[PDB]
């Protein structure tokens, strides 16, 4: 209507103008964005009073630059706890609500599209952007964007779910030839995006930069367009990742509307300008008027809804407070309390012996696009003080003397930050400090960033020696008197943990909680918390335990393709099947307080699966219950995972002896496998595993379907 | 004809009689059949000219009794190597000699059918009748079947396959339900049982005691009408284990033709007697004369080109040496080096001293019906002597006079043999043997039989801790002189062997060769064989790696269900396709000379893949090469192992710079896959990986299918 008015109204050139970005804002010959800091803009026609469309990262938060030359204004924005920690509250409430947060302060600072959520599968705890991803769960990755979403887009901006498709590794992304079957694809990687465009309907898709099964996913014409588009009905448009693919029509062909970030020929000196090139391609009829005005139509569709369509005025100042509120309560619920040998929560006397470097260096988030400038960020020790915890003052002033001492000296300062050494105290200043205090706690801390794959060497998977020696020593002097010790893992992703963990009496996975960190982790030591976090991921006992064996590639230290030999027996899926025991199992999280279920009635009506059970607090400190749905499909005709995860969820606050009753639906289509032609729901018994993780099965009750279902997409 | 004319004669009682054993001969009331110690034997019907047509184990040479009552006459059978040492030779040629072999002797004392070969999958080390079953693959199992059963059957007697299917483990196997999808019974499990059957076409097969998918395999219509005959095109009858299933009429309903061995009242207080049952069927319109018929009609059909039909007048004294001399050649080349650091063969003049109390009591073979009652069988000490080797003469009296001691003392006396402490050597003792010896050889032995499974314990799957004492302390004193030490695995199933392969030099597994066995071992320590087998199975670093880790069952103590939870992913497709590093690979042996691979060329028309490729022999001695050709297909729609065997090759005995040209086709239906409804080869890229052992790839082409190919059953 108002879009096909406007496209009857482009020329040519303003047609390719919009389809193309204007070059990456800010850098190279390009001017700042009037949001400066913004990852693109589009091109204006003011002509047709079509205003330039502003683009901003990321999935922690948004990110902006929070100064502006010539501006006595600030411009600073919630930093978020990363997804992997978000993922790991299993809340969709929640996750509607940080998406809501982050929503209003991309519309007050004239943001039109929110490049978030990312939800690319853990395949490999080795990847460099796990720690902005959700889980290697389909339905947990799926259901978690589909609210954050939601959230997002009640707030009049866009979101975009990224990275389209398969995007599982740092190494070579942007020229690997990523080969998946079929199965694999439908089963666990689309899987996600599947159920994310279906239920929340987002704005926009980020094709992935990596091939897929030989073709770019931004020059993809069955992922693009047949997967995308005529299977899933998908009514948004699809950007390109910042300069990915090779060729700009060959991306409009594919139905790949927007080109981003546009002016390629910026960083790859081979590139030619997209504008040029695809103008040229119109010209010899390479591509079709008709096939762009579907690109231009896709966009127009939404970005008539954008703000900036409207000339909307936005604020410059969303409510930071009530928003910082929203990021300690996502964390707050994303803390995973992994062990526990009568250590937590702290007594309120407890003297705190505090250590590890991270205490101060605490690691807020990963690097890259999905980075944020907050006006502030807690540290672990900084959060202790504000709380105003029993801390060895001493010590404390040790450490802080110790960093800056060594983040001056030339082996140890930024280019990114040095790892430092952990094991700078003497034994016998250990065995005074266990003398001296009630507990010790001791914070490793990990970081990884877009670009970047970690390696599974000492210092990045496995403790490096001097960690293993700290925790080794401080274990002995603090269990030497009848103290207790306790690690808190300030990580973004699964680190070893069984040659240690036997060691201590306490592990919180405090992930990368944001701003708002030292804070949260306070709160959870003190028990002001109660941890309802649970993984999202598998913890392997060794690296040589994971199933995604060939990451990132052949050949290893240039690849070229990598292939996923374990297919749809990744994570759990494989751990389950195969007999192999993880370190800490996906869906695992301990309580400050107990839980019982019960009640299970399981019915099926041939169209829908209804499990509905009660949930207890059954011990002595308020809390909240994350339950898993696993459903074991029978053998019958074609091979299964052990079980597969079909729904979750999250009680309430229960006080102590509250219950709640849990009623989840799950469409029998949920049910199903891909034969590599059509999705099967093979008729025979089926069993519901209600669980407290995928391995601490709390219910079970089996089914029955009658007549086989089939569906060709 | 001659079978419709003896039908149309037969009264109801008579077809009934004929498809019912006699019961089991010589034992209970029971009279001995006329061949002594046979299986069993069918009802004779002297009127219209039937004979009692004899059946008898079993798949390591004729199982009859030796002697007989009031008989001044003998009847001894040659007592060939294990199966699985035999499919370690991957030589067709062979194995088909074997089948020559063990036939005359069937056929000259008076034998109609032989129960063998036994060829159901090595799903899991642990399974009791590993020793008496091929490999965990089906192409290796079906092929080495095929040429035993064209070999029995050349000789006017009859093969029977078994345990159709999925007979996998010994525990409850009379009761256990197997849980399978349809996937991997056709990829794995039925797959070896299909080449068999359309390839080598034999007399008759035996259904498996257990449950398949909820049906005894016996009672399984799906399994011995539908895929048996309706697909494959089974002409021969099938016979029921002995006193497998719990209807008789079931079992005829279902195609299988011949209840044994009758009687089974006799066994079991609930069961009636099968004849009286039927003929009340009958009776009653529960079973019709037709399906009567048909029954009457296959066994018939068959059976009547048995000897008894015409009268045959047996010898009673095959040629027994001639046969010996096969059975040394299967041994000989079914010998498996897996280790050799500079250590075989042993110098002529090498002084030897020979550890384990297995030098003496060597295991011929495994226990059950699968055993043999041969005139002798050479131990591995008795074979060293009768080459006359330089073995230590004071050392071998030790453990005569031990071992007599200990089989007569209360703890260690037969009832079966407990096992025997290993460590009764002082260590001045073995310092001692390294100073006065050239070499040391360390027999440990190990056996199993139908009935029994094995446990993942020391002294089954893992050395008991005298046996690691041995190893370690002749291994360090023999090393203390610059001596080398030799094991030899007299073994029926892979046991652990990462803990100490590395402090010895040379390891043989030498398997359990039969009467012959000693004989075989001397030579291979000699020189004067040359080993050339192969593993047809694979030996996992550690139990615990191994994928069917369902194994035996739930409840583990008393399974009522196992479920293959690992489905196509078992054996090496596991290990492969997830990463993990067995001990010793599939397809993997050494040599006492080297050869090189070359000239590769690959083609594919359409219908047949053919394989082209050159071995020389590259070293100073005459050898064997087996050679592997395994297809990595692409992933395309549905997921699949890393690779599969599709076939292999054993060259003829190649002197130094001798060569060979290996031609090999490969019909493009065995590249499918099967996908829950269809067996489908993709269309795509393959990869040819010509191997001299699954990990070992020497020669790499790749071709290409154009268009997909689909096969429905
Ligand atoms: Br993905
Ligand atoms: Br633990
Ligand atoms: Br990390
Ligand atoms: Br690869
Ligand atoms: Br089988
Ligand atoms: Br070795
Ligand atoms: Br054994
Ligand atoms: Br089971």
């Amino acid at each position: 209507e108002k879009v096909n008015e406007i496209l009857s109204q482009l020329t040519l050139e303003e047609k390719v103008k919009l389809v193309v970005g204007v070059g990456l804002p800010g850098l190279f010959g390009n001017p700042h964005s009037r949001v400066a800091g913004a990852a693109g803009e589009t091109h204006p026609v003011p002509r047709v009073g079509l205003p330039a469309f502003v683009l901003a990262d990321g999935p922690a938060g948004l990110r902006i630059n929070p100064t502006r030359e010539n501006d006595e204004n600030t411009y600073y924005t919630t930093a978020f706890p990363v997804e992997i920690m978000l993922a790991s509250t299993w809340n969709r409430e929640l996750l509607e609500e940080v998406g809501k947060a982050m929503g209003e302060e991309v519309r007050e600072y004239g943001v039109d599209v929110l490049l978030a959520p990312a939800m690319n599968i853990h395949r490999n705890p080795l990847c460099g952007r796990n720690f902005e991803y959700y889980s290697e769960d389909p339905v947990l990755s799926g259901e978690m964007a589909s609210s954050f979403v939601k959230g997002v887009q009640s707030q009049g901006v866009g979101a975009c779910i990224k990275h389209f498709v398969a995007n599982n590794q740092e190494t070579n992304r942007m020229v690997v030839d990523t080969i998946v079957s079929e199965r694999a694809l439908r089963e666990i990687y689309l899987r996600g995006f599947e159920i994310a465009v279906k239920k929340s309907k987002p704005w926009s898709v980020m094709s992935a930069y990596n091939k897929l099964n030989g073709k770019y996913c931004s020059q993809n014409e069955w992922l693009l367009k047949k997967v995308l588009r005529e299977e899933w009905g998908f009514e948004g448009f699809v950007m390109s990742d910042w300069y990915a693919g090779d060729n700009p029509v060959e991306q409009l062909k594919a139905g790949n509307d927007l080109i981003m970030p546009g002016k390629a020929y910026q960083v790859n000196t081979e590139r030619r300008d997209e504008i040029e090139e695809i103008m040229e391609a119109l010209k010899e009829g390479k591509l079709s008027e008709e096939v762009l005005d579907e690109c231009v139509r896709n966009i127009l569709k939404v970005l008539v809804n954008a703000p900036s369509f409207k000339n909307y005025r936005y604020s410059n100042k969303p409510d930071l407070e009530k928003h910082a509120k929203v990021a300690y309560e996502a964390g707050a619920e994303g803390v995973v309390l992994l062990r526990n040998e009568e250590a937590l929560p702290l007594s309120e006397n407890s003297k705190i012996a505090l250590f590890g470097t991270g205490q101060i260096e605490t690691i807020k988030g990963g690097t890259g696009s999905g980075d944020t400038h907050p006006r502030y960020a807690i540290s672990i020790l900084e959060g202790i003080k504000e709380r105003g915890l029993n801390f060895d003052e001493e010590l404390a002033k040790t450490y802080e003397d110790y960093i800056k001492k060594m983040r001056e000296t030339e082996e140890y300062k930024p280019r990114i930050k040095p790892k430092l050494p952990e094991n700078f105290l003497s034994e016998k200043e250990i065995h005074k400090l266990a003398k001296k205090n009630d507990v010790a706690v001791i914070v490793i801390s990990r970081i990884s960033g877009e670009g970047y794959d970690r390696k599974p060497v000492k210092g990045d998977f496995y403790l490096s020696d001097d960690e293993t020696d700290l925790i080794k020593t401080v274990s002995r002097e603090f269990h030497e008197q009848g103290k207790k010790v306790i690690v808190l893992l300030n990580i973004g992703s699964p680190v070893e943990v069984v040659s240690w963990r036997d060691l201590v009496d306490g592990i919180l996975l405090v992930w990368q909680a944001g701003q708002e960190t030292g804070r949260i982790v306070a709160d959870v030591l003190t028990g002001r918390i109660n941890p309802s976090g649970k993984l999202p991921t598998t913890f392997p006992r060794d690296y040589s335990d994971v199933p995604s064996w060939t990451f990132p590639g052949e050949p290893k230290d240039n690849p070229q393709k990598v292939v996923y030999e374990e297919d749809i027996y990744v994570g759990y899926r494989y751990y389950d099947t195969f007999g192999v025991e993880p370190a800490y199992e996906f869906g695992y999280g301990l309580s400050y307080t107990t839980f019982e279920y019960s009640d299970l009635n399981v019915s099926f009506d041939g169209e829908t699966l209804r499990v509905q059970y009660r949930i207890e607090n059954t011990g002595g400190r308020a809390g909240k219950e994350v339950s898993q749905v696993y459903i074991k499909a029978p053998k019958g005709k074609i091979d299964k995972p052990f079980q597969e995860l079909k729904a979750f969820h999250k009680t309430r606050l229960l006080n102590p002896g509250e219950s709640e009753e849990v009623v989840l639906e799950i469409p029998v289509r949920d049910l199903a496998s891909f034969n590599g032609e059509e999705w099967v729901v093979e008729a025979g018994e089926y069993e519901v595993r209600v669980g407290a993780s995928s391995r601490n099965i709390k219910l079970k009750g089996t089914f029955s379907v009658g007549e086989e279902r089939r569906f060709k997409p």
